[PDB]
């Protein structure tokens, strides 16, 4: 409701009822006396059309006791506050009032401007960088967003509360920088402009596909269930390079989120189509509860600080992600310390193009892109095309000489880098590459499941390193020509589970470990197809062997060194009669001639209730005979005669006559 | 404020006079108002505030002042306005094209751009009006009674709603159409009636198992017990006679309902009798719930029986306490390929029915089951039934099919290729089962079920595989159950077996029996094992440490021969006493279904010889078995060692090997 | 912009053009006549400084229709809802408006009020007192705050949302009273006004410092990377007491945010610099998500429950915190019910002066400090002084005779309360001192991995307990006269992995466990240094020993009671021969003279396919045979000839010829 009134002023004078006829009007600042020249401030005529015309002063007063120009009845406006005086035209003073503003307070702005929450919104405002500008403690994203990439926002040092209700579109980079320490952003939602050409390298019944001409059959333009092909895919899926269409080929779409040189920020409840986060020269900033973006050509989160100091404070904490041409979750050039601040605990990787989680390898640019000291824990990576976590720092195939920026190779080998990560509790499955990678020398590692891999379960080329409850279950499915866990150097295995419900017959070994030393195998593994260079079980107590389902227990020897597929000797239990007969026997037996159980020693055969004992079935040689105080008994055909070579208390030899007709 | 003269007075523009009998014309915005055409409606506004409208133009007095039937009148419109002032002889004395451009307050402007916006239930009478009114924020600033199936519509908006007081009633609140990202943080629900629940649990925490000492428990509370379901006539037997009839039948919950919504979240829920239904909801979370306490339903439920199977849904940390049924439930979800759903970092305690179910069976005509979810880093105690109940199919009547779901002639009862991610669980007092589930081809790890008066698991799995899982004191109550059972044929991959409780009045430890095993620790009666094969195949060289008090064994048990008694042994005992430097080797064999019954023994009593066994009568023909070996026998009427012997020519002979 | 106008009012007459010159104006209550004294409110002259002076009614009109005083102009001010009378010089009314307000009504506010969130900022008030009473809804901490020790903020009951997004800086408490349930601190910092000495008990190298002089040597002036010594560190570092500065000794520096009684708080993504929470008598209030505050004096986190009831529902909930003098984490006086309402859960510690998380012990002022069923999971300490996780509820050095408000030492021993903590899935790694350390009767504990400690890896003064899955690996590795684990009590351990990858020879025992059973050591312990009541495998299945790296393979026997250090008897297989000859010889053995393996039988010896047979070296005693149906071998020299001891069938002992020339 408007309320009818007379808004153009009039001006009276102070002492009679009077027009201020031909007076003037002086302006200017606060608390000043605005007839001085030095004092006035800026005043214009305001048109209709909302255009101004700045005109001098005094303001000319006419006969009505109303504002003219040239005669004409004027609006005047100023830009700010400002004081005025009044004069008749006789140039006594009318009135003054230092500052107009203060007649007509407004009360209530003072209130709501203390009692209100300050946040602005993008609804508001052409440009993101035009609400950055404007933002004060909260800015509601509130309106989808169209950027360009490479569109850079200054967000003037302020510690923001970045609440994002709509979705950031477009195919580059949105670059975030300048926010405060403890800036937050939440429901960031990123999508591509573009859709991208995808394969899909799995069937519908999720089996991996690894024909070339297969997986190009799956091209469909799609954001997502599907990743961009990459140079990597040439090497997974051999002969595809030729095969793809050039237009599924060196595509680069990502609709990225970076945030460039901030200390203390933290995305919170992320996601998106073809969507990539870039922490770049970060430090203590983290990605919280990952709301299972769908990833682009891009790593999904990535900590990069190649240049600058190292990274430290930098975490992927909770949540996941899915799909992505490359590693869902990577670091480059992190160190967390003594105190391991940094790293992934509590996420989820499902089908990264590449691996899961990935700490980069070797030289990037001119500098190392190495880490040391982050935490790996309580996460679990599923369906990655290549690796479930990639640990490693230094290059496997066609290595540098090198590591600028990093330890020389002449103070630690490659591969024996002293990367000090805190690695535990991690679970793998369905990796199509290697389930668990990594590197290092003095490493300590536990409480690893891997899982129901078609490629190898673990590739460890570590040193001097300890692992502790590790289970390889179920990998190498497809039947590679792999391990299903390797280990190069001089570790120790303490608890190893191997083989869930898959044969390994078409395997080659299941663990090759040459330099290390194991305890703690359960499972049911071939153990032709075990090497390592010591396997023990020292501490074991009082012993049970229960056998099912069989007529005999068996507890049985194998030397690998004389034979890996033949027990060299064993201690069998076996019944006599059948089932409740009350009886068995006991077996000692020894190879001959590479037949298992060739010669052996009976107690209680056929319920007997004697020994019965081997003899040399011909004249015994005196080297037969091994130990003083022993005899050993042969046979003389030709007498039908049992003798006894005897080794006599004094270690002299004598042939005695044991058994005769 | 400044005392000043709010009604208007209008002069003149050429001399300093009333405009006497003057004309004012009000029309739309920079246009001539002295067009009827272009005026609106202006209207008298009394002291009372009632209007009437009146004709134009307004008439202005001799003092200036707008008049209408001689009385001075204040004159209002309902929109911004042009305005015209002629004089007594038709002079324009004024236009203004728009009074709403004289000074406009300037602030609302600033203060629409610069303020979060949100608004609060204590300003509306009914939780939509608020709803209808809200752009971004909610604020549930005081307790709001409901009433059952009160339906919220949100408008598709984005909105954060932010619960610092209480939804009070019985029934449901049922929120509809809130936009993808809306979030809901803090919620409380309330029942308005106080129930009757039973405590099945003493005051030193172990399980009743009487209907009668259950019943006498019963007391009105919204807390600290349960209201008896159909189930507690089960668990409890012939507790339905004993409870009174206002003890039975209770539905007694304050359930807040998403309805049909996508990308919702409810965060750090809470209540009493307190429930909390997504019905037919995708990529919804419960995330860290504070610890509600349970009505009659489920505590946490994502159902979606109608519609698209659900996926992304979520329990995500966080913790519930009691409820007549389980904690956090799902019906006909598939979290795909993806495992786009589950329960991850979830506490439950003493939940009536289980911690976790996936629900089994047809229920409104179609099926319940779910796929592909995930169930990781999770706890349940003292569930009265099952820590996780990870079935899909009812464990009766196999020829039954599967509405909504796969045939029973392509996958039958109990084989469903369920493909949940299931690791790192762990479970403690349950009196039913403490881990139950079923299906094919599942890969299952790191499970620990401790200190449970029910069995520890209860697996109805085919060509599955188990890594890694711990059954620690359970059957504590020593029902007729096993600690672990498994129907079909799967493989365990490490197995801890037995903590500090005797299983002497127990049956099975685990009946497995087409189960392939290896990685058993424990002090397990082996006589309590029945498995399809066990077998430690890739063991390095061995010690058996002994801390008996003289003797050391390795011991055979050939379960085909006897489940209780040993069939062989290696036996190292100790030849005199501690520190004496000498023990013998013996290699035992049982006879007469006596244990040891035959041996030899290596340096008894030091001796340094072999104590060797000898047939104690004539050794028929049949009692060697290999060539060049030979059988002492005895002949007792020449006090004389005789052997058979089988010559390496495998033909016999009987020689004679001592005599007097 | 500002429009030009003229603010002072005039008042002219109704009926005419005229002012109402002498004119006498009142002003009341809304719709009320003004003029009844009893109807009339405040009025003011507002002087140009701003300062107001009351006077008494009617306003007075001078003959230009202005408010004059004494024969000023004056601007008068007064309430905004009011009524006003303006009468002429005659006494005639010329005016009544009922409401002033009513004529250009603002009907902003009303919409503002309902439409915007509710906030109040410390910007806008001088303590913080002022601005949590101005609070409704939201309370922005936007500047640092200087606070002063014992500063009290009572929050009137009210449901708070606190924004942290600056400091509150001082030495000593800052507390906060009468939060509403429900009400949330975020992003809280705290940080001393005191940058004290500090020392560094580790080297750049990351080696623990133990001799006194060396960390004294270390002493510096920091907020951070070391802590303030207490008396704790006269234990840890003898004679560190007598050589540390007094500037280094007794110092109190912590800046602390104190909770004190209030239900349902939860602060959140706390940090600091020589910071600490406390909650004191507070229920259902959590730590959640700390931001790695670097702690100070006392601990970074507190539950105190000193007083009052028992504290419940309180949690530490993910987060991690750093430094500190003394625990991380800890709980007084609290109890979480059968529920197991309370604990630690996600959480990290790293380099705790004492330890990552402690429930206290002992008595604490006149009552117990003590705690039952709280929940310890999914935790992990690095680094600690003393110990990873101290569970412990009794002390251990000069204990108290009694439990004052606690189970009496009748009703349960020292170190045997039914404490009932939910204790699974924890990893301790550095600690200097216990890596896991509890007592209590009836526990149950499972998946606690320790891992390269250089102090014990587990103390564990518990009875009655359960402990399953349980890895101890590569810790003592100081070499302290100490196990790596200790059990006193009667447990049981089901699942126990000793040893990684150093030498235990500098060592005493690596279990000590004398009153537990166990079962599934895996790892290369040296058995020599096992102690446990039984050891037993019991349900194994059948077994094979896989040998590597030798040209035998072995299961041994060992009787710790004839001897820790020797085996008493052994079943070996041996090659014959070369590598792939597939030919071995069994041997069976036993420990005479305590020479292993003194006595053997031999299968297969050089491949001969017969058994050598020991026999007893010289004439063999009656007492030489053990069991009827048996015949012993023996020697007699004089005559070159092999005897039998023979006990019959019928058990009657004869001596026959056996072999002879
Ligand atoms: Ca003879």
């Amino acid at each position: 409701n408007v309320v009818v009134s007379n808004p153009r002023p009039i001006f009276t004078e102070s002492r009679s009822f009077k027009a201020v006829a031909n007076g003037k009007i002086y302006i200017g600042q606060i608390d000043t006396d605005p007839v001085n020249p030095a004092n006035q401030i800026p005043v214009y005529i305001e048109n209709e059309d909302g255009s101004h015309v700045q005109i001098t002063q005094p303001l000319i007063i006419n006969a009505a006791g109303k504002i003219v120009y040239n005669g004409q009845l004027v609006k005047i406006v100023t830009v700010q506050g400002h004081s005025m005086a009044i004069y008749d035209a006789n140039g006594s003073q009318v009135d003054y009032i230092a500052n107009v503003l203060k007649w007509d307070p407004d009360q209530y702005s003072i209130e709501a401007d203390k009692k209100f929450k300050y946040s602005v919104k993008l609804s508001d405002y052409p440009t993101l960088q035009d609400a950055a500008s404007a933002a004060v403690d909260g800015l509601l994203i509130d309106r989808d967003y169209n950027f360009y990439g490479g569109e850079t926002v200054d967000f003037g040092g302020k510690v923001l509360t970045i609440e994002c209700k709509a979705k950031f579109i477009g195919d580059g980079n949105l670059i975030f920088t300048k926010l405060g320490k403890g800036s937050r952003i939440a429901g960031v939602f990123m999508e591509s402009t573009t859709t991208p050409w995808v394969i899909k390298p799995w069937t519908d019944d999720n089996q991996w596909l690894t024909d070339a001409a297969a997986v190009v059959a799956t091209l469909k333009q799609s954001k997502t269930d599907g990743y961009q092909p990459t140079v990597s895919d040439y090497v997974k899926f051999p002969g595809i390079e030729t095969l793809l269409p050039p237009n599924a080929k060196g595509q680069n779409i990502t609709s990225t989120l970076e945030i460039r040189e901030c200390i203390g920020v933290e995305v919170h409840r992320a996601s998106g189509l073809m969507a990539g986060f870039l922490f770049r020269g970060c430090h203590f900033c983290k990605m919280v509860d990952a709301n299972n973006p769908s990833g682009g050509k891009d790593g999904i989160i990535t900590f990069e600080n190649l240049s600058g100091d190292w990274g430290k404070g930098n975490y992927v904490i909770g949540g996941r992600t899915s799909y992505g041409s490359v590693s869902s979750a990577q670091f480059l050039r992190n160190n967390g310390g003594f105190e391991r601040d940094g790293g992934v605990i509590g996420f989820t990787s499902y089908r990264a193009g590449e691996s899961g989680v990935k700490t980069w390898q070797g030289t990037v640019g001119s500098t190392t892109s190495r880490n040391y000291n982050l935490q790996f824990r309580d996460s679990v990576v599923i369906y990655p095309v290549w690796d479930g976590f990639d640990l490693g720092a230094d290059t496997d195939m066609n290595p540098e000489l090198d590591r600028p920026g990093d330890y020389p190779i002449t103070q630690y080998p490659l591969h024996q880098l002293p990367l000090n990560h805190l690695i535990d509790n991690l679970l793998v499955r369905g990796a199509l590459g290697v389930g668990f990678g990594m590197d290092g020398k003095g490493m300590y590692v536990s409480n690893i499941t891997v899982e129901d891999c078609a490629g190898s379960g673990a590739y460890l080329l570590t040193h001097e390193s300890v692992f502790t409850n590790i289970a390889i279950i179920d990998t190498n499915t497809k039947d590679f020509q792999a391990n299903q866990i390797y280990i190069s150097g001089a570790c120790r295995v303490n608890g190893l589970r191997l083989i869930g419900i898959r044969s390994t017959d078409g395997q080659s070994l299941t663990i090759d470990a040459p330099n290390s030393t194991v305890s703690g195998i359960t499972g049911m593994v071939d153990p032709s197809r075990i090497n390592v260079a010591n396997l023990a079980e020292e501490g074991l107590g009082n012993i049970r062997a229960n056998s099912f389902g069989y007529d005999s227990a068996a507890i049985k020897l194998r030397i690998h060194k004389l034979s890996k597929t033949l027990d060299s000797g064993a201690l069998y239990s076996h019944i006599n009669g059948g089932a409740g007969s009350g009886s068995a026997y006991t077996q000692l037996t020894a190879i001959s001639g590479s037949t298992p159980d060739a010669v052996s020693l009976k107690v209680n055969h056929k319920d007997c209730r004697g020994a019965e004992i081997p003899f040399v079935p011909d004249i015994a040689s005196d080297d037969f005979i091994k130990d003083s105080s022993c005899f050993l008994p042969y046979w003389e055909n030709n007498s039908t005669s049992l003798k006894a070579l005897v080794k006599k208390p004094n270690g002299e030899l004598v042939r005695l006559t044991l058994a005769t007709l």
